[PDB]
């Protein structure tokens, strides 16, 4: 009822008790683990105050006033606004407090020893697609911060009825277009090729080539999405290099520097923010492993290769292999000649087991997803891989949701 995860590269235990205040379910039962399962398993007025009460408990705990006059005061403003409103409304404090602990309590995310440096940007007054696509912008160049790059959360209107409400189309800020071909083939990036073509369906002028940045499709108030383009000069992108290999320029190849999701949900106090858009940066192995060579993605392994001059006849010549790390040297490389921010996955990995170390000690524990926090490529070598983690789910949360068009009724 205490657990304990072991890491088996140190010997270092830690004691789990955190997971007791853990409320949602993981889709395992006592007979079956969907621990690599993706994506497993209106709201009303009743279910509404635990979840406040629940989530103003551990506010009002964290600035060391757990159950004084000013707690109970709020308990008590919230439960009436819950009656009269049957919802209610998060102070600007308690809206950062949720934010960074949605992220903190992200138990996939690997780059969590950052959480409580977040900029939390309240766009809660925002009524107009062309709201957004400001808020966007000024997070989009906030964020960056000319390559010095700053994590940040946009926070959008919450959701009331359901027919109401605020979404960012796109599954990140900035994504390179995917457009099939017509000989059945695939430019660009082909994870976004349905997106791609619903851009093209509201009126989109595609330039049909590889690394074109989307446009948003912003969703306010429920209504019908609109396009905006981010202007060029607010999307930092890296071109690259290898340190080593001058063929490399000649792939041209470049990644944009903002990794921003904009297709989750975020959950505080009961209250769901459909549109919350959040950034921080890229660990190296997102572009380079997953991005480039993910066999739907870009599928790059066979041209590093060839140019390197590898064995490609043969399986177990680890042609692939070889090419995948120089791939993430000149990823990393390039950001870093570029002062563009990035991680490589063994600091990541490696300030992960610390930051696990601190939520073990001044928390009691820190949900983690051994499945998503493990890099990519090099498990083994990374000092995650030999840590056991247990998952489970904390609130405040971000939540993944439907595609929007999956769901909404046009017009
Ligand atoms: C600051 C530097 C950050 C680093 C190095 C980092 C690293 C990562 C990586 C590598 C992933 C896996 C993504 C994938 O494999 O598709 C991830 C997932 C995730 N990150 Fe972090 N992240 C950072 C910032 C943030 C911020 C600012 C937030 C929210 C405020 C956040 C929330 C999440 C969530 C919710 C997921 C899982 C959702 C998903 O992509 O499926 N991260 N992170
Ligand atoms: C399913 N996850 C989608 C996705 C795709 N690319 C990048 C990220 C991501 C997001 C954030 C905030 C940081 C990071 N380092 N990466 C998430
Ligand atoms: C089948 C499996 O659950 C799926 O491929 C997961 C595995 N781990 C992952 N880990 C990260 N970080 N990102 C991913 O997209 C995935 N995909
Ligand atoms: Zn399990």
């Amino acid at each position: 009822r205490f657990l304990k995860v072991k890491n088996w590269e140190t010997d270092v235990v830690l004691t789990d008790t955190l997971h007791l205040k853990s409320t949602l379910e993981t889709g395992c039962t006592e007979h079956i683990c969907m621990g690599s399962i993706m994506l497993p398993s209106v709201a009303t007025k009743d279910q509404l105050f635990p979840l406040a009460k629940e989530f103003l408990d551990q506010y009002y705990s964290s600035i060391k006033r757990f159950g004084s006059k000013a707690h109970m005061d709020r308990l008590e403003e919230v439960n009436k606004e819950i009656e009269s409103t049957s919802t209610y409304q998060l102070k600007d404090t308690e809206l950062i407090y949720g934010a960074k602990h949605a992220w903190r309590n992200a138990s996939r995310c690997v780059g969590r020893i950052q959480w409580s440096k977040l900029q939390v940007f309240d766009a809660r007054d925002c009524t107009t697609a062309h709201g957004m696509f400001n808020y966007i912008c000024n997070h989009v160049k906030y964020a960056t911060n000319k390559g010095n790059l700053r994590s940040a959360i946009t926070i959008f209107p919450q959701r009331t009825d359901g027919k109401h409400d605020f979404r960012v189309w796109n599954s990140q800020l900035i994504r390179y277009a995917g457009y099939k071909q017509p000989d059945g083939s695939t430019l660009g990036d082909p994870a976004n090729v349905q997106f791609t073509e619903i851009c093209i369906q509201q009126g989109w002028k595609a330039p049909r080539g590889r690394f074109d940045v989307l446009p948003l499709l912003l969703q306010a108030n429920g209504n019908d999405p609109e396009l905006f383009q981010i202007p060029p000069e607010l999307v930092l992108e890296v071109p690259i290099r290898h340190p080593k290999f001058d063929w490399f320029k000649d792939l041209g190849l470049k990644w944009y520097g903002l990794p921003a999701v904009s297709n989750m949900l975020l959950e505080i106090g009961g209250l769901e923010f459909s549109a919350c858009p959040f950034s921080g940066w890229y660990m190296g192995t997102e572009i380079g492993v997953r991005d480039y060579c993910d066999n739907s993605r870009y599928n790059i392994l066979e041209e590093v290769a060839k140019k390197m001059d590898l064995d490609m006849r043969k399986t177990s010549s680890l042609w692939k292999d070889q090419a995948l790390v120089e791939i993430n040297i000149a990823v990393l490389y390039s950001f870093q000649s570029d002062k563009v921010t990035i991680v490589d996955h063994h600091s990541a990995t490696e300030s992960f087991i610390k930051h696990m170390e601190n939520e073990y000690r001044c928390r009691g524990g820190c949900p983690a997803d051994w499945v998503w926090i493990v890099p990519p490529m090099s498990g083994s070598i990374t000092p995650v891989f030999h840590q056991e983690m247990l998952n489970y789910r904390l609130t405040p949360s971000f939540e993944y949701q439907p595609d929007p068009w999956n769901t909404h009724v046009w017009k």
